[PDB]
RNA sequence: CCCCCCC
RNA sequence: CCCCCCC
RNA sequence: CCCCCCC
RNA sequence: CCCCCCC
RNA sequence: CCCCCCC
């Protein structure tokens, strides 16, 4: 049944159109040297408002990538967004979607900072301290990146984690700029991604534009490294199926698991068949989702969740216990294979 | 049988929820150089409020373990209590459930007192009396660790206790600061672990933290000696058991003692299997306590009793000695050997 | 034999169906603080009728569980009842199955009891003695736990029993409330765990979710010990049995019980085998007890009840001796190796 | 319906 | 995020 | 039929 | 029910 | 609470 409704989404002739009277903004790279600019301010300066964050820094990404590969990227998610250019003014930026009152409240709040911090300082401000450093846009999108392996979790739980992981992965931009609030910054990445899911797609493009490319900084390694990190989100139960396998826990050889085998099997076997794209199934929030759930398989999933609180993987894991003898056994039997 | 209960309660499947809509105080470790004065404001002053120099120890140690490994204990102590930060403001504290009157209160009889030390005197405070030591949290927590060693213990006695204990132990203390009430800071201990049955858990965790420090002054290894002092609190009973034994009383060769020490071993095998957290169970007030009574063997209880009366060990214990005639000859024999 | 009945009955591949057309009230978790509430204001106040104590003891164990939790226990516990959940109204709870009438006048008579209370007194009510401490659902329990210790037992003894246990063992409860009928309390929860038999799986259940919690007031770890001290119940001869054993009871080499070990031991080999569950058998009634019966060894019996009545454990037990030569011998034995 | 930990 | 010794 | 004391 | 001394 | 001499 599983390979015949994959086959039914697979096989389709007709394409769905979505966001036809919309519209979004782009930064064509000819503006790249002023977004950093912007990307910086954002992240040495106290601001009251971090609503548009994200959207700079999607900005960024439409300069890396430039404008018209960006369309293209955007009419083949699946929306029909009209990308709107962005235009400079007396300079500063008039981002399509972002209020120029923002940008000038962002511009001008760095700016104080920056006279403050040179006025009462001795002047000797390093070239990495600097909004114009030309990594303030990666080291935004890390706290995107961040926050974007936590896109199937909840708010709250992605939200805490960002703040978490950022202050020992960002450790040295919090330094550089001590005064950058993860949490709102995090936040913003998250209202993006929830408000405009086409940006998900935009954000994976820029991370493998980013891991294909031949050299790159150290921030860009590291937003490769936690895009990297985000791959397999949504699918855990996958991964620690494959862990119970690896374990061979007994309570596996069971009636009801060994019953249930040959269509887990299909599942995994449906994975193959996605491939690469298969991974990145729950960010992008692809409808075909939802074909890898081990949901049907009630006595498989108790075994792995077992399995894993036993090994002390399931940490503090939402997910449910169906049968929850198998559960008890599966647990007993990894705690007493790992002492 | 016991064995058989142990494995029933140990062997659940199933989380307690409790507190479920409480909430409680940590102070984040930036707060650290600010909540020391506190802790230190309560020591060098005479207040006539002491209600919450408990909490403020906790406090500290919140700012010692962090505020999300706090939260991360509270969590593993069955415990569902939301923790709140504190915050500061125009500065001094504002800590959940303190009220910020109390607060203002200690701030300004501390600065009275120090004006009034510093106008009479000749001006040469050491650095050791000033509020701002950075023991002073530590000499708080001392006393809360004096009054936790009574905590199995009834609360007049352990205040009578901690205070004669603490006119020895905190010797020092007391010289750098000649007006610190033991009596009124014991008792907002006492209030604190009764109230708030996880702050047990946090000490312990304080008392773990610090024992596996590589380094410590003097005031952290006096709270760890404390608090290993602490250790078989509520099971008296076994170790002067194992004394009795140590003794080789003749009367443990009685025909009802010897009745009884299969399932009297059967408590020792329990304590064993159980292992190191065994001891702070009562400390814990954990529900699991209660196995390891010696109860129901009332002729050894009783042998014990009297082995401990005729060594002199018995003190002012205030258990029963079921039967008085193993008691008294225990008692008898007891005396017979130590003479 | 033994084995093979109890193997007929362990490998049933039918489930029974009781109580099909039946429902039971639950309490939610979100209505803890408010059935807290009325589990107090049963504790200080004297009441007409005690009528639902018990159903309201049970809607606190509902809160701590869940509703949920509570409904898969009662599933799993052979019985079909369907749950009904709890509501509020103009405020107080409408319980089902237990009358308004009832909850209004439980609550009135509390708060005119407090108004008296109030009014004559000098107005310095402690925080325990009011109805809303948070002990008193554990408090209203305890009863219920000493009445469920005597469950196998008849109802004017365990009435007795409760009432001359509780006020020992609940004295610090009592002076906090001086009006509080154990006996009417008593009689209700008898009354509930007769008519109710699925209620003893749940009572049972909140017992082991509290001993496996991390951490417990003092109530809940009475209420533990209670529980605990409930665990042999109706097999007071097997524990008797193993005392006779340890005892060395020299009528035990006698030719008829020797003749008997061979099953006796079969019986305990049986009791190895249910395991941890066996204990709970006779509380729960569950129709697979009577396999431990040591009725089919009327000579070992008897030589186990002479032992018990020499050492004087025997008390005023009600069971039968059915060969008197070897009760009145076995007693005799007993007594002079007691002397 | 699905998802839910850590890095 | 990653990396981190010696030759 | 079973259960039946004390803690 | 449990706990109960001293350090 | 612990420690406390000599070399």
């Amino acid at each position: 049944d599983l390979s015949y409704k994959h086959a039914i989404l697979k096989e389709s002739q007709y394409t769905i159109k979505r966001d036809v009277g919309t519209t979004t903004a782009v930064t064509p790279s000819s503006l790249q040297q002023e977004i950093t600019l912007l990307c910086g301010e954002i992240l040495y300066a106290k601001h009251a408002d971090y609503k548009y964050a994200a959207e700079i820094g999607i900005q960024y990404i439409s300069t890396a990538l430039g404008s018209e590969r960006v369309q293209q990227i955007l009419r083949n998610s699946g929306s029909e967004v009209q990308v709107v250019l962005t235009r400079t003014y007396s300079q500063m930026l008039d981002i399509h979607g972002v209020e120029k009152s923002w940008v000038e409240e962002i511009d001008k709040e760095a700016r104080k900072t920056m006279a403050t911090l040179l006025k009462e300082s001795s002047g000797n401000i390093p070239q990495n301290q600097r909004p114009s450093a030309p990594d303030t846009p990666i080291i935004l999108l890390c706290v995107g990146a961040l926050i974007f392996t936590k896109l199937a979790s909840t708010i709250e739980v992605g939200l805490e984690t960002t703040v978490r992981r950022a202050n020992r992965v960002l450790s040295d931009a919090l330094k550089r700029y001590p005064r950058m609030d993860i949490p709102k910054i995090a936040r913003s990445f998250y209202d993006l991604f929830e408000q405009k899911v086409y940006h998900r797609s935009l954000f994976i493009e820029y991370g493998k534009a980013l891991g294909s490319s031949s050299t790159g900084s150290k921030a860009e390694s590291l937003f490769v490294n936690i895009f990297m990190q985000a791959y397999g989100a949504g699918q855990t139960m996958l991964r620690w199926g494959v862990i119970a396998r690896s374990s061979n826990n007994i309570m596996l050889g069971h009636v009801s698991v060994q019953a249930e085998l040959k269509q887990v099997t299909e599942v995994y076997d449906l994975v193959r068949e996605m491939g690469p794209e298969s991974g990145l199934l729950h960010l992008r929030q692809s409808p075909k989702a939802g074909l890898l759930s081990l949901a049907n398989c009630p006595n498989f999933a108790s075994v792995v969740l077992g399995n894993a609180s036993g090994l002390g993987i399931i940490g503090m894991y939402r997910g449910r216990v169906p049968n929850t003898e198998l559960f008890s056994a599966a647990e007993s039997y990894a705690k007493s294979l790992k002492e």
